[PDB]
């Protein structure tokens, strides 16, 4: 009724991750998952995973689902934080309002997960990037869903919660208004592995013409290049670099395209640790190099601008979040 569009609300988790909820089987088993656009598999632990890390989550009982269909070819997904280990198992697979039978890991092993997985939350992680991004080249969720006939379009939307302010919401198959204000800019992939696009950047003196930025849910920061970061940091008073809440040295981040212009203020990338000392922020910036100039836009930047996610239009839409709704 009215709601055309597959959404599901996101929980933020002490402002480092944001989980959803899905299911896997017939009879709905229930699992919490990390929602990652810099990856394509979907997994659950399995009621078979018995490392200690597994027994403190929902596990996943195939025989209980009658439309559970065997597979059993061995895989291991590997991650930032470790890899897990087992093998494909396809079974329906429920986000939000809708189903499909989809090929997921089986994990059994977590040791190698260690100890992301027993500190945190999260059952499974579930993929929202690009077919050749996965393992056993298994087509991504929401461009089968539109294969299917499911959604409208095979796009999906990020409207991040923020912690102590308001939940979020991943949205499958439109884009919907309520979740921005300002103009939705497009911004075209230069790849069709990862959700990258070309951007330059400039902090304070500091600039870079071109250079590749990956919207990514699954990273915590927004990093940037080694040698940016450092020169960013100098004859600024901060001592992953921790400062006083009030710097006012601290810069602004500019991110501009010639369809857009996309800033970051220190509000946005300043974590609040004052239970270490009054007043006293946490960066929440990562020094990190690859081979060619990137910058990863993380959650800091997700959580300011709504996102879009376009498999048909091979592009990223970038918009001001409502601070509300």
């Amino acid at each position: 009724l009215g709601s055309s569009n597959d959404n599901i609300e996101l929980v933020d988790f002490q402002n480092i991750m944001f989980y959803g909820d899905a299911e896997v089987g017939d009879n709905q088993q229930p699992f919490t998952f990390i929602l990652d656009t810099g990856s394509a598999n979907l997994w659950v632990p399995s009621v078979k995973c018995t490392t200690a890390g597994c027994l403190t989550k929902h596990l996943y009982d195939s025989s209980k689902s009658r439309t559970y269909e065997k597979d059993g070819t061995k895989v291991e997904m590997n991650y930032v934080s470790g890899t897990v280990s087992g093998f494909f198992s396809k079974d329906l697979v429920t986000v939000g309002n809708l189903s499909l039978p989809y090929k997921f890991i089986e994990v059994i092993d977590t040791n190698g997960f260690e100890p992301t997985y027993t500190a945190s939350t999260f059952d499974g992680i579930l993929g929202l990037g690009w077919k050749d991004l996965s393992i056993g080249s298994v087509d991504p969720i929401v461009v089968e869903l539109k294969n299917q006939n499911k959604i409208e379009n095979a796009l999906f939307t990020f409207y991040l919660p923020v912690h102590d302010k308001h939940t979020g919401f991943l949205t499958i198959g439109g884009i919907e208004e309520r979740f921005y204000e300002g103009p939705l800019t497009y911004e075209k992939l230069n790849h069709d592995l990862y959700w990258q696009i070309t951007l330059d950047a400039h902090v304070g003196n500091i600039m870079l013409e071109k250079a590749n930025c990956i919207v990514d849910s699954g990273t915590s920061a927004i990093t940037v290049p080694t040698d940016f970061l450092n020169k960013m940091l100098q004859n600024l008073d901060v001592i992953f670099y921790v400062t006083l809440c009030n710097n006012s040295k601290l810069p602004t981040f500019e991110f501009t395209s010639e369809n857009g212009k996309y800033t970051l203020e220190p509000e946005y990338y300043l974590q609040h640790i004052e239970d270490v000392g009054p007043g006293l922020c946490m960066l929440n910036i990562i020094g990190l190099d690859f081979p060619v100039p990137t910058f990863i836009l993380g959650d800091p930047f997700m959580r300011k601008y709504f996102t879009v996610f376009d498999y048909d239009n091979h592009s990223v839409g970038i918009a001001l979040a409502k601070k509300n709704l």
